[PDB]
């Protein structure tokens, strides 16, 4: 209103949005509740190797202990280091929990992971490979069915062994490559030729015992070479589908919408209008341009390479409008990880 | 102007033939005029 | 002016009728301020139009 006669004042209302990217490593590591030379605080929030030192001056040789060395050695994170009995519980809370380590602890774990997935917080979590040395001349699904199937997981076998110190599972010496990985370049890359660093192998594998579990599952076993030296080896979901192979593919749709999916809680009440709709549309694209230019997703002409969609018919109709209710739908080209190399010869 | 006013006097259009018989003329106008500027509202916007 | 009267009090009876406070500013001194007819109609508000 403009009562008394004088000078009243508009400005702008409302703005646009945008996402805000990631943190793509938050993992909290699988303390053992039962242990006892340790902290008996089941949840550990750990920032880096300061107040970790503060906290243990004392060099344990339980395998937390190995991790968060070797976590910091790579420079490492705020990552935390909560019990196997308080996994759901913190997620619900910290809502930036990106990586679940197996710190030898499985039993309670894989229910826990399977339990919290059961209603789908978007987290990959990772496993252990069994202990030592399957002989191989057999046998050769009966070691996996303990661990849980998902879209969400590997073991990665060899028990790197860390010859400075105690047998590390390769839940932590693997997140060390993701730690650089990240670090180097994004999710989709697949951290698949990081070296870690004085981290020895268990067992120096094969190439064909190697090669008959790349199929099945998920046991990209981490293999010492000439060169690159005790590297990772071998990427791979547990299902072996077209969907889900190759783990950065599937951490990349684990990692393209909590971004999103967050960003837009800011933006709910608002009028269902059509101009609220195409201005939706809007910032996704480019920032779905940039991440294509970026070359984290495959394909050229890049609304081939994804597609979006939003109405008032091709999506959302009339009821449940009149229900409040919106839907928007996508689908878009992304990499693939080059596992294998064949090639030809010919002599013209 | 002409739009800022009207102005209208003829045969028909005003002033018909008995009432000029009756001696009466009438005629009329309608114009735009200014209305004062009282109140003051004025709106931002960062684009 | 007797009164320093508002800007509410101004703001409020501006419409209705035609009150039109002379109300003393900064600058310009004890000036006067609102121009309004007595009837609050499209025809006729703002006295000069009149």
């Amino acid at each position: 209103t403009t009562t008394y006669p004088g000078v009243y004042l508009s400005e702008d209302a409302v703005s646009s949005f945008s996402v805000n990217s990631a943190a793509t490593a938050v993992p909290l590591f699988a303390y053992d509740s039962e242990n006892t030379n340790t902290i008996n605080k089941p949840i550990q929030v750990f920032r880096n190797w300061a107040e970790f030192t503060v906290e243990y001056p004392t060099p344990l040789e339980d395998a937390f202990y190995t991790s968060l060395s070797l976590w910091f050695m790579h420079g490492g994170g705020k990552c935390y280091l909560v019990n196997e009995a308080n996994i759901a519980d913190a997620v619900a809370q910290y809502d930036d929990i990106t990586l679940i380590v197996a710190a030898g602890t499985d039993t309670t774990t894989y229910t826990a992971f399977t339990t919290v997935v059961g209603q789908g917080y978007r987290i990959f979590g990772l496993f252990d490979g069994p202990k030592e040395k399957i002989a191989g001349t057999a046998k050769p699904d009966e070691v996996m069915e303990e661990y849980p199937t998902s879209p969400f997981g590997a073991v990665f076998y060899p028990w790197g062994t860390l010859a400075s110190g105690a047998a590390v599972p390769p839940s932590a010496i693997a997140a060390a490559s993701i730690t650089q990985t990240d670090r180097t370049r994004g999710v989709w890359k697949a951290p698949a030729n990081q070296a870690v660093n004085g981290v020895t192998p268990a067992f120096a594998v094969s190439d064909d015992f190697q090669g008959k579990y790349n199929q099945g599952k998920a046991l990209n076993m981490i293999r010492t070479f000439s060169g690159q030296g005790t590297v990772v080896w071998g990427a791979r979901t547990l299902e072996d589908s077209d969907n889900w192979r190759y783990i950065p593919v599937r951490r990349l749709f684990n990692a393209v919408e909590r971004d999103i999916q967050k960003s837009l809680n800011k933006l709910v009440f608002e009028p269902n209008s059509q101009p609220t709709w195409q201005r939706v549309k809007a910032a996704v694209d480019s920032y779905l341009h940039s991440l294509w230019q970026q070359g984290a997703l495959a394909g050229n002409t890049p609304a081939d390479a994804w597609f979006v969609q939003v109405g008032k018919d091709l999506t959302m109709t009339q009821e449940e409008i009149n229900q409040g209710k919106m839907i928007i739908k996508i689908g878009l080209a992304a990499v693939r990880p080059a596992e294998f190399i064949i090639l030809q010869f010919s002599q013209d």
